[PDB]
């Protein structure tokens, strides 16, 4: 919960490649 120069691992791997 403190990765400013990362942004939560690139927005959660781009939402796991767009998959809800």
């Amino acid at each position: 919960s403190d990765t400013r120069y990362n942004k939560s691992f690139i927005n959660n791997k781009h939402l796991n490649e767009h998959a809800h």
